[PDB]
């Protein structure tokens, strides 16, 4: 059989998200090591900081990856999944955590790389007034067509009827003013058009950081948001990760690939979001587990 391990992206972070994890043995110590690598007080950020302060992309990205890996670390500690085949996939910034889960990069380097990705993208959000807006429902063709008409990018293709448009706020506003029939448009609380050319100025810093990190070929099937296909080599995986900075997240293609395999169970790492639910739609009959507390890293075995 095969267990799908899914790593969440931005939008799922919440105040105190690390509290229930800093109780584990070695947790606090790892956050200290990661706080150093990312030059960020992740400890206070994930426990006391306000949801508003942590919504800053420069912070939520490494914080989300940190939460994800703490769980993975503990999961690795108890060897609960030792011996079981897995397929790994992450959404957006979640890919960095997915890479660490799949053994491409060390956890400390993953968090620091995530912190760089956040600081660089934050910088990029300042070069143009951009944003992202979820578009739910509506006739797919009409919605997508409308997006191109407005110079908007379908930065996220998450599932049928589940897309995220991104571009200049100016174009996002014209979208919300006249939405395609039946389509709901909701502006997301993000500083810019992630996964689009508008993040281009963040490439240099992100690319340089990635090129200096020690990598290894994935120890497990690792999918990419690029096209839902696996990246089989360290180099291919990293090059794709850097490139994803300005490219659409094809989450729909990733889940389609999961279907191709014999995924018998779905595990979504914290801060648990909506990946489990999205993955359920295509992998019907497959049980899912939302990891939001250490008291969950047990059932995963059975």
């Amino acid at each position: 059989h095969m267990i799908a391990l899914l790593a969440p992206g931005q939008g799922s972070q919440t105040e105190g998200m690390l509290s229930p994890w800093l109780q584990l043995p070695g947790a606090a110590d790892q956050i200290a090591a990661w706080s150093k690598a990312a030059d960020l007080d992740l400890a206070r950020l994930g426990t006391t900081a306000s949801t508003e302060e942590i919504t800053d992309t420069a912070v939520a990205q490494p914080l989300i990856v940190a939460a994800t890996l703490l769980a993975h670390q503990e999961l690795a500690r108890r060897c609960v999944l030792a011996g079981k085949d897995v397929i790994v996939a992450g959404h957006s910034v979640g890919e960095i955590a997915a890479y660490a889960i799949a053994g491409v990069i060390a956890a400390d380097d993953a968090v620091a790389l995530a912190a760089t990705r956040g600081a660089e993208m934050a910088k990029a959000c300042a070069t143009e007034p951009t944003g992202m807006s979820a578009v739910l429902g509506g006739d797919e063709t009409e919605v997508l067509s409308r997006l191109e008409q407005l110079d908007l990018v379908p930065a996220n293709r998450n599932a049928a009827g589940q897309i995220v448009a991104a571009g200049r706020l100016t174009a996002l506003e014209k979208l919300a003013e006249d939405p395609p029939a039946k389509a709901r448009v909701r502006a997301l609380g993000v500083a810019g058009a992630f996964h689009t050319e508008f993040m281009a100025p963040a490439l240099d810093g992100f690319a340089a950081a990635a090129a200096n990190i020690a990598t290894a070929d994935p120890t497990a099937t690792l999918l990419s948001n690029r096209d839902g296909k696996p990246v089989t080599s360290a180099a291919a995986a990293m090059d794709t990760l850097v490139s994803q900075l300005t490219q659409p997240v094809r989450w729909d293609l990733c889940t389609a690939t999961l279907r191709e395999h014999t995924v018998t169970a779905i595990v979504e790492f914290p801060p648990a979001g909506t990946l489990s639910g999205i993955a359920k739609r295509e992998l019907r009959g497959v049980p899912a587990r939302a990891v939001k507390s250490p008291a969950d890293l047990d059932e995963l075995a059975n």
